[PDB]
């Protein structure tokens, strides 16, 4: 991605998500958005910024159901437009392999979350992580999200998935996670709020890029 | 689109394909894929093109199919990755509706080809033109191709469509088009041989965007 630099556009009101996604643009050519702008303004949001900024939109839905459900949810927010979307991996191969196969059927992709970067991260997820990956890489997953906020698990976490797979890193910045040392093992750093809170969004991107 | 130029990569072999397009992946972030690439080395050419340089990819099929088999072709399109997909309006409004559906199903896009670039198409396609533009409009179509090699011609599909719309024009260089003055109507210029017949292609596509 461009800049190596994904935005997390977690604004809640369009015309906020709008100003900030153009002022960085120059910056970035990748956007998440999640849920928080989603359920907001509608899932009309993701074809508008797609054809407005010409950017890829990864889906950041954290998509944690039953197969039969995943594979709705899939469905939905790949005829909205979106390049890829996130799914975790703890509940089960079952239901990541639900959304690969609409993925498939799409002509799109899943990013799979291995370990989370918030502090809870470490009572129940990452100790499944390195198995969650493992799983990832059995079902034929290309691409991942590892956490930001601990360097020495995204570097086991790219020992098992391979210098050819895809990682992206978020938890940098507002977390407390570093842009350079995330750089060391994901190809891309995601960043939601020392970007869109700054007071010149613009400035923040480029100081971001500028220490990278 | 990047420099508001698309490349038209029309070789046959996928190493020479490869090569070509990632030597002037900087001026541009958009590829137009058509049957010489296609039905040389397979549909699997679009998903290795769009993940090896993350560009957008137009599959140029100029589909002019009755509805049931040209919604087969999109659907095993969009499967494919495209983002969009080319679409002669002559076949009429079901022919072209077939595709908006595909499209609405799958989030992408379907361009509508109005007026061809080359000779012929002063035969019959010419006298037919604006009203295909007008049943795209009429039929909600936003995206467009029309020819660089007849600007006046450019000028009245841009007055038909509006200024709305999107509109990518072929028949640069080769043919006889000016990028300059194409972009005069047209948002994005498609260009071919001059960049992948080239000696050196980056120096080419440089040059063009260096005129404009
Ligand atoms: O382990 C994870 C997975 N996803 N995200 C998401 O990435 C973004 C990070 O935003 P931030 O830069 O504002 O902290 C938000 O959209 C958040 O839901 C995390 O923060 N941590
Ligand atoms: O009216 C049209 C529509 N499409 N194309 C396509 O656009 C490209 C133009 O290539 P060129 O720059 O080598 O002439 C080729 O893929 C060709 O099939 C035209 O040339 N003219």
């Amino acid at each position: 991605v461009m800049n190596r630099l994904i935005l997390a556009m977690d604004l809640m009101n369009r015309d906020d998500a709008l100003r900030v996604t153009g002022e960085v643009r120059e910056y970035i050519d990748t956007v998440k958005i999640g849920y928080p702008l989603v359920l907001s303004e509608g899932m009309d949001i993701i074809a508008e910024f797609r054809k407005r900024f010409g950017c890829r939109i990864i889906a950041g839905f954290k998509v944690a159901d039953i197969p039969e459900t995943n594979e709705k949810i899939c469905r939905a927010t790949f005829k909205a437009g979106a390049d890829a979307i996130i799914v975790h991996g703890f509940p089960g191969a079952d239901s990541v392999r639900a959304c690969l196969n609409v993925a498939e059927e799409m002509g799109r992709e899943v990013f799979l979350l291995t370990e989370m970067s918030h502090p809870g991260a470490e009572m129940f997820i990452q100790g499944a992580a390195d198995e969650i990956a493992r799983m990832g890489v059995d079902l034929g997953v290309k691409n991942y999200v590892g956490p930001s906020t601990r360097p020495e698990r995204l570097s086991r976490l790219r020992e098992i998935i391979g210098q050819d797979s895809f990682l992206i890193s978020p938890g940098v910045g507002a977390q407390g996670g570093d842009p350079g040392e995330t750089l060391r093992f994901a190809d891309a750093i995601i960043v939601g709020r020392s970007i869109y809170l700054a007071d010149n969004p613009a400035a923040a991107a480029a100081g971001i890029i500028e220490s990278i």
